[PDB]
């Protein structure tokens, strides 16, 4: 734990109230060249619900896949201390690869002026992956032990020690329309709600599917005595949907198209619409425009969290880091080749860059690891961060009128999660932000701010000029 | 390209800028158990930034005839005269690619729809461009720079030919040669030394006279070229480390004595360094090795002369550190990092532990003639230590303050840490390193200087209602 | 030069006559397991025309491409000693990358028993690349200097020193049918014979095209006072052709389809048919079935050399070497990934192989170089070897009837060149042979044999048992 | 799987095969200028191949408790008992992958339509399978093989558990420990040594008695297990080279003396070697280092005992050599070859010159636990030196001959050169190396043995009319 001697924070009824001065700057560029930078300010009073649910309910769509199954296993492994045998000895479970669970943040310096970091989840209170209550859907009924089997991600022994328990977790029938599977459809569709009472699939009753899914969420909520719940798409990858004026452009139409069983309405569209109606945060972990404007509207209306559009591969991450550092130092990357072979894949991206005076630079990144062992911890983080956000709200403080604010909620598309997605969906007029490093500080500073610490600046003036 | 920020923390006398900045930080004290107590600290300053930048800057390179050196001189003339050159891939315009000061940009703020607005790194305040450099220097080998550029087979053939007329005119000054000190990094023979005895043969006797010639040398260069501001940078061999002792190189009085006693522990490096200090020309040691022993540092603190320190980041070590960092910022536990090193080639193998017995292996293979990397880095280094020389700071206590009298940066330019592998320092402070962070320093200091907050990445305008 | 004290070789009228005992073995496999190996023998009298043309005429189709232009330049560079300046100093021309010009062969041992090799072209007399007289076609009229320019393969300076001369080499109009360009069509078709007298291309007059091409070869032959000529396809890569019963299955039909301007008749088909009619060796350096059965028939009839089906990339070569060595040692390659970005390309093939006891082996090959600098010397070799073959003929000697042989010519599809092609076309009932190493020895032994030396055996008994 | 070639160069007495072979070769003498004069040479032999192969072969490993050793013993039992094991990728049948004798094939001839016919490498003649091995050995560490296999974290966990009952029963014999000789390769402490003085502490005194215990040890193993044929292979540490001198290890008389004088230059290796010779058991040195000094070689020539020599090819050095060779067989001029080396990882960078100033860069990155590579290689080594032990040759002069009396192979099994990085030899002959070639030797010798020509790749049946 950490606590800061500051006057900008007061603990109410198990609620942190923080005043933050939001400095920024507007700049215009003159039809000549010159940039005119007009600074900016806007104080805020942030309210952090200080009580983390004791048990967070999670509902994975594609719960039978490599990521879903290893997610459940990672929770069971850590919660129950189930150590497993390995070719390299006996090993304790952990959560390596997770930012919430294993990375740290700088708090400040010490007597001698040397940096001092603390667990990324030590500052403010966050829910533990170990307190996750998972279940979900999957268009295939294998159970999670059998799921762990076909994925071949975990160690034989480990898989064995979780068998008894994971043979018990059974995914619910999901909704499966055939024309939308654009890929990542490893298993057969033998567990579906959507069956014309004869036995077939069919794309009819799309609204009834939505209701079924909504009811699903409600029942799951009670069977576990859970208040907060969070759904997340980790299934196959579908075909993008053609947003057309009248079907999925505005709220009114989206819902409407569903009842009509419009064809542009896809499985994820429903799970998303359902999640939203139940006011439960929905995360799109796969590439695809499930979040058409129409659905987005709905979210804005219900005032319920959404995020997503691809889990950030540990390769598409490392590609960002590398390419940025490059431009940041003045090199002009002029070419970018590729590789890529779930579990145990090989990635290789090569950069042919320009140096000064006709020179060139050839950089090659070779990457091998089991995908899911990276995608899973990253899923843990998303869930853990959209949980914390859901408990934060802010207030716009007017400098010449004490206490002029009615506490509001994070604009719906939590862009704060971007660090973990490839295509950061975004508010209507903004250009998305990538660049792992920037995306992380944003999060680090947000957390600094809530406990009253300033934006990290690294100027370290207590040495650069004594 | 110019930048004008509408603030009030900035007052412009005339060719003298005063800026008010509030340095927020924190001290923490974890104690008994796992609880960190942070006490935020503030300390106000007023930064004076002398707006007058030298129209011509003198750059004196030790190792002028080597790979870095010849290509430095080459890129100056080539960029300055827009001398295009032919290649198999077509005609090519010279540039300064690989220079942070010259080719990278910065985010100042946003615009009408939220999208960031970037601007040239050298646009903000006012900096000396490399095109207006005038360079000379020393080297233990007399070959002029057409030949040197010829040896250092780094530049395209045609380009070396369009530059032959001008580069031939440049010849390094005789240097100081103490054979036992040359650990490594000398690809060329020594036929240009000032330390010749009363018989013409390389001596280690008379080091103080060697020190004087270097000053005479520094003085002459400024005189013969107008130039008032001049900076020396060692880019020569890498000598064998010197052993730090008492009564020799510990103080500022017996380092001057030691030199006079022709005592050992005084490497060519030491002399050049001290000579640079004694003339108020900041000195940059771009190669690994002590040099900046304790004694020397004093001499520079006194006299008020800046000094940048120890070695200069490779374009793979400045990629190793960021690759490793990225990993550790995602919760991955590197277990092993192995490094190749060699156009030349570098390889780094990272085996880091994943979750539940899983493992990940990343392989970074890097290829390029690193002088095209080291050179733009040398420029940056020079431009930046120049800027830092027109900036004095004022430590203010808001309810009194420091009743006027600015201070130059603590001699050691630990701002230049983005360009040196072994960031020099002053006692007790654990060296930093952290490219991303280190660069974030220069951006923030370039910002506050003109009244800018120091960037956060919260985008409340977008994430907040 | 080399000369061997042996009784199996006699020099006639500037003609080597060699007796060779061709040992081999037939084996059947019993419906049980056992292999019954019935050895074999068949003596031969080989006749080698000992006089190499003073000037060999070469006609490249795609003479304007990266390979064609750098081929001409490599000949001009070496013949005229034109040294060029480089970033690394002044360099003399050479023929690195060529087996005929730069590799060696073991002849035998010495006083102390240490191996002794000799230039691969020192044994018997072969024509020098420096004595090549090149010209050819290209569906684009840039001249070869301009050709050298757009390819960017050679050093600026070198390109400059060959400018005067190469601005003089101008490719002839070629035949260009649009529907056959499946790829590698970097330049525009502005130099074609096939133009309906109006100005367009059209696919009519296919036979007249053949005649034009034949006449082309004849004129080239005389304008240079050349006897021997060799055409080679080094142009774009076309669409495979559908061999159908009646158009290109037998000779009679092929020729026929041409007159008919059948659509299955493609540009390479004609250059090939023409080459054959003129009895000049035709080499197919690109992937594509230009050699349909019908064309093959024709070759068999005229008794004229053919070979080809892709130039062997220095990567598809290195892939063979590696994969073989692997199986040869018992490893079971189970996977093979890929890369590939002419000039300056990057290849990367990765092998995931199985070791004993569930173990695995991960091998990755990364390759970067300018393609053409490898493809060109390899083109030199093909030309140099199909030239030598063209001067060899053999005789079947019957062991119980002195001198029963009428000297014959190499079966038409010189499979001896395979070492340099990817898809080694082959005689009707045989399964092609790859495996660079085997493919090379075959050539080494053939040459050994002609000068009377036995098949290399490496048993080195003068030490393994004294 | 059996092979029966219809020839007449092969006569089968009964469990004794005689083969007639004509060894064609050539001597050449380049002289004045560039002209090679080759004079073809012939020398006829009769090869006797004792058809009786041991039903059980004793394998004594020095270093039995190490990585190679435990996995050797493991693969024997696992293959022999068809003990399948579980993995994340499913249940897996044990095998002998990586063994040339066990899993690679050969071309004997063609068939009805020209297409080659391949057959198992161990099908031709008759060889001892690894499944019928009986292994014991020494190691300076007493840990039994369940534990050893446990340390050497090379085998899958489940597989180590299905083999725990049997591997626990096996414990290495006490070895010989001379601390100063251990250059490197000892990952484990020494708590199992026979060279303890009259007080129980490791001595270097009494080397001859150490030599005797090794024989007693060899004798016992054969007795206690029936076995008549037994082969020892050093797969222990790699010791510091020994210095060759006069009156100590030069002859066969003062190497026996030296040992008795407890003289130095006698490494544990030397003793094991000599002990193996003195019992007629062939000895295989699978690690770099002299050992096979000159003296020792004599002792083995005498006594008629085979000896395989120096180190054992890595699965990357046995890929470096072939990669380089391939390049040089295409006319490319390697200029630089750089080697990494580390499951473990290896990297090789080849920069070779192309035509007209062009350059090519090949990068070979290799990964795998190399014991799964070294182990099958050890098997092969053993199977093959066994075969070579049932083959005597007869040097015949066709118009007289050698009026009967075969000869064993010259002690040094330079046939095993495909498996050893530093192919040992006898004076004057420049070491060979050339994987492809070296393997082509074994194929040709396996061929002639049964009356086959020795393969050419001319395919006159296809290329000839
Ligand atoms: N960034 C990374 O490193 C990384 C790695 C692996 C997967 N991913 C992402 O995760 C997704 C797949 O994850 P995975 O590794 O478990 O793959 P997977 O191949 O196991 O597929 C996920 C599971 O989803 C189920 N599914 C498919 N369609 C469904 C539907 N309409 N409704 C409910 N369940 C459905 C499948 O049966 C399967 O078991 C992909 O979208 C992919 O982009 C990212
Ligand atoms: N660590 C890095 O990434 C990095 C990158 C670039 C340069 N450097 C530093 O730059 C220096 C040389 O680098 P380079 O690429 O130009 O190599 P280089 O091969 O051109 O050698 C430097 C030049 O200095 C001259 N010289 C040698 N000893 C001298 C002496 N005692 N006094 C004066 N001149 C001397 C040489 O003749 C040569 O021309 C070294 O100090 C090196 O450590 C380090
Ligand atoms: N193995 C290797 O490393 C390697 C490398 C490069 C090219 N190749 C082979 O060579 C061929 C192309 O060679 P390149 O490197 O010169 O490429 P390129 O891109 O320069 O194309 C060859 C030339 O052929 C000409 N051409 C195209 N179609 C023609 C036609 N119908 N008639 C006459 N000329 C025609 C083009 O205009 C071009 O200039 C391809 O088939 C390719 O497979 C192999
Ligand atoms: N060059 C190669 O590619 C290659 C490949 C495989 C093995 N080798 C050789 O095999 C040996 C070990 O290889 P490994 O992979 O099994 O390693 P390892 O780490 O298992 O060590 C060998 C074993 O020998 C034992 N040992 C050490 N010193 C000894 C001594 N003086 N007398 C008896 N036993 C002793 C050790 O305790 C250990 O169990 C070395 O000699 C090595 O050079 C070389």
């Amino acid at each position: 734990s950490v606590k800061v001697v500051t006057d900008k924070c007061t603990y109410k009824d198990n609620e942190l109230l923080t005043k933050y001065s939001y400095e920024n700057a507007v700049v215009t560029k003159t039809a000549s060249g010159r940039f005119d930078v007009t600074p900016t300010v806007q104080d805020y009073v942030f309210k952090l619900d200080l009580k983390k649910p004791e048990k967070l309910g999670i509902m994975l769509i594609g719960l039978g896949g490599n990521n879903g199954s290893t997610l459940v296993a990672s929770v069971l492994a850590n919660k129950h201390n189930v150590e497993f045998q390995t070719k390299e000895g006996v090993k304790q479970p952990n959560y390596f690869g997770s930012m919430t669970q294993c990375s740290t943040l700088k708090l400040g310096i010490d007597a001698e002026g040397n940096d001092v970091y603390a667990p990324f989840n030590s500052l403010l209170p966050m829910v533990s992956p170990n307190d996750f209550v998972v279940s979900g859907w999957d268009i295939n009924n294998a159970d999670l032990y059998e799921a762990m089997q076909r994925s071949q991600v975990l160690e034989y022994d480990l898989q064995q020690r979780l068998k008894a328990k994971m043979s018990l977790v059974k995914p619910l029938p999901s909704i499966y329309y055939p024309d939308f599977i654009a890929a990542n459809q490893d298993e057969r569709a033998n567990n579906c709600i959507n069956l014309d009472e004869k036995g077939n699939v069919t794309t009819r009753g799309k609204w009834t599917h939505l209701q079924r899914i909504r009811r699903d969420i409600q029942n799951f909520k009670e069977e576990n005595a859970l208040d907060k719940v969070i759904v997340l798409w980790t299934a196959n990858t579908e075909r993008y949907v053609e947003v057309s004026p009248g079907v999925n452009d505005t709220m009114e139409n989206l819902l409407q198209s569903i009842k009509n069983d419009h064809e542009e309405i896809a499985p994820s569209t429903i799970f998303a619409a359902a999640s939203i109606l139940e006011g439960v945060p929905y995360i799109n972990g796969s590439p695809q425009n499930t979040f058409v404007p129409g659905l987005v509207q709905l979210a804005e209306h219900e005032g319920t969290f959404i995020a997503g559009d691809d889990l950030k591969s540990g390769q598409t991450k490392l590609k960002s880091v590398l390419a940025q550092f490059l431009v940041d130092a003045g090199i002009k990357p002029v070419s970018i080749a590729s590789y890529n072979h779930g579990d145990s894949k090989v990635a290789m991206d090569e950069y042919y860059s320009e140096l000064m005076l006709g020179g060139h630079n050839r950089i090659s990144i070779h990457n091998v690891c089991e995908d899911s062992l990276l995608a899973t911890p990253l899923i843990i983080d998303l869930l853990v961060m959209t949980e914390f956000c859901t408990r934060v709200s802010y207030k716009k403080v007017d400098p010449v009128k004490e206490d002029a604010g009615k506490f509001e909620n994070f604009y719906p598309v939590l862009t704060f999660l971007s660090y973990w997605l490839k295509a950061p969906l975004t508010r209507p007029g903004f250009h998305p932000v990538n660049g792992l490093n920037k995306q992380r500080t944003a999060l680090e500073n947000f957390l600094r701010l809530l406990i009253g610490l300033p934006s990290q600046n690294e100027l370290r003036f207590e040495e650069r000029l004594l």
